[PDB]
């Protein structure tokens, strides 16, 4: 259960980064 | 403590989804 | 281990709110 949560947090961190970069693109057109 | 962590992760996953949906609407809509 | 995971979640929450505000900015021009 704990390790599963950690893997989910890892996934979210990646999505985290993905959205940050996309918003940076959209900000600039 | 465990519950609090799980619920925070679940809330983040939902926010994950809501924000991506809004980004898509802004980009394409 | 636990303490590190809680720090990571708090960092994600903060990024959560930052990107939500950024998206709101973009929606309004
Ligand atoms: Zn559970
Ligand atoms: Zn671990
Ligand atoms: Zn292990
Ligand atoms: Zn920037
Ligand atoms: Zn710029
Ligand atoms: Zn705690």
């Amino acid at each position: 259960e704990w390790e599963a949560l950690e893997k989910k947090l890892a996934a979210l961190e990646s999505k985290x980064q993905a959205l940050e970069k996309k918003l940076e693109a959209l900000e600039h057109g």
